[PDB]
């Protein structure tokens, strides 16, 4: 049995920096156009684990930063994340996010998209203030790669003959890259050698793969009330993810017409989800997904080998295990 | 006094070829539908006014370097991204093709900033990041006032300044700063772009006869019984009734003249620059914004 980890040590070590990050967040979500801070705070104040800014903070302190200018980057990262949520929820048609109704059901799809565009621009304004051209290139690139991954998913995730390799390419782009960017931007703020920033980048990329694999498994195996979003969104969208792909592969010839109807032609009821959830758990497909996630978590922990075994390093190792073990 | 758009287009030929090559190259992805969907909007737009601003401003400010071409291309990406996020349509779910438009928009927005990073110009990035922010505020404001019967002239101007003119101003200002000129020079060129943007929009509002002409007519056709009465009707049979209220109250004429005032302001902003082909082409453009 693998270690649980936790976020607790990370959160506690980063407390003094996150108060600065949260101050920037509340500040930059402000606008004279009143819908903007209303829509934004509905999402931001609703909750969220803040893992991405936490990783920027952790990476900066592990790399030994001498000022706190990384806090603006951490704030920018959360805005980028927040914006991608607004856009992704509109695209996927999801009804719940962080325990609240998805913003686009209250303010409309257009306003959700536009407020996302606001946050994206606010994120770059913040980065400009830090004067770190390298950190700005890192997050500009990450943001482009997210969009590419989302398009790739839109084009290719909606048929059952999706390969594992294309799936891993999608999750690397749409999810793991922002984690890699968050750590790498944190590291470059500190003004370090490329070996350290590359190591931290490596940590975040692998953490994000583990993270997304666990998220995909949680979509079938989690409870809506702990997740803050509807279990079964992927299935009801007709979106193939690894747990589904692996389950199809163990299922034999007898289930092929069920998937074809529910996913390929996308004809569904609520009963189809309960049937799918059972076939994903029972076939061990959920477990195999998490085995792969744990493999990526090991890679994330090994990526930090060059760093001193201090509290920041231990916090990041515990986060790697947490990425796989978490329920939300 | 007519002017042209054609004079600047011809002057900016050698520069715009390099801009269009950057535009084509940077829109590419290993994800095939991204450049396919982007080229549909880009190549079938024709005019390229916003990147022209950047080319023209950098040339008038006497740029020795090449950097403005990447900023010009980035400006077109931002412009295209904003167009992609407009057609999206409480309207909860996306129209067909809406999903790709959101995400290709996100791609181009991000590509623009990558392109700008390549110039190493932190001032240019600052200008365009702020522009992007203001545009997004302008677009949110327009949508929360899309219904509005009683929208004042001032607030409408604030909307179009943010959602249309700001990009023209930012394109010009960014072009100027890539030339390495002083603040007075970049400020003037910024002002040219801003006023030009306003002049284009207001004449476009006039060339269509919830814009300024209708807003003025309703404000000049008395209180709530041709205000809320027109707003309740706000079809094709119902059209020429409000047009009569537009012309007859002198609202269409008030729009055209305001448009011209903005064009003159644009021209007056260029007065510190040498009276050369670039300046005269920009002067002619300001007149074109009104005549066309
Ligand atoms: C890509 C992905 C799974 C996004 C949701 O992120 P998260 O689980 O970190 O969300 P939150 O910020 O709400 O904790
Ligand atoms: C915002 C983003 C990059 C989402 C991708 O992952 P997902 O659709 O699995 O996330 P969620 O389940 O949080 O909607
Ligand atoms: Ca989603
Ligand atoms: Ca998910």
């Amino acid at each position: 049995p693998r270690k649980s980890g936790s976020v607790d040590r990370l959160v506690r070590l980063a407390e003094a920096d996150m108060a600065g990050v949260n101050r920037l967040i509340t500040d930059r979500m402000q606008s004279d156009v009143a819908i903007i801070p209303a829509l934004a705070e509905h999402l931001i104040a609703a909750g969220g684990k803040r893992l991405r800014p936490l990783m920027t903070v952790a990476a900066a302190r592990l790399a030994g930063a001498d000022n706190d200018h990384f806090q603006k980057l951490a704030a920018a990262v959360e805005f980028i994340h927040t914006a991608t949520l607004l856009h992704d929820d509109v695209v996927d048609g999801s009804q719940l996010r962080r325990g609240k109704v998805a913003a686009h059901l209250i303010w409309g799809g257009a306003q959700s998209v536009l407020v996302g565009d606001f946050l994206f621009a606010r994120a770059f304004e913040l980065m400009v203030e830090t004067n770190s051209m390298k950190a700005l290139e890192i997050l500009a690139r990450a943001s482009r790669v997210i969009a590419e991954g989302e398009v790739l998913q839109l084009m290719r995730s909606h048929d059952l003959n999706l390969s594992q390799a294309v799936y891993l390419e999608i999750i690397q782009a749409k999810t793991a890259e922002l984690f890699a960017a968050a750590s790498e931007a944190g590291a470059v703020s500190a003004g370090v050698d490329v070996a350290k920033s590359e190591a931290l980048r490596d940590y975040g990329l692998n953490l994000g793969l583990a993270f997304q694999l666990a998220d995909d498994a949680l979509d079938y195996g989690g409870a809506t009330e702990t997740l803050g979003k509807n279990a079964g969104d992927d299935f009801r969208e007709g979106k193939a993810t690894l747990p589904l792909l692996l389950a199809i592969a163990r299922s034999g010839p007898r289930e092929a017409e069920f998937w074809e109807r529910a996913i390929g032609r996308r004809e569904q009821t609520e009963a189809d989800f309960r049937r799918a959830r059972e076939l994903i758990i029972g076939s061990g497909a959920l477990d195999a997904t998490l085995d792969l996630a744990a493999d990526y978590a090991d890679k994330a922990k090994a990526a930090l080998a060059m760093f001193p075994a201090n509290d920041w390093r231990e916090a990041l190792e515990e986060l790697a295990d947490f990425a796989v073990s978490r329920r939300a």
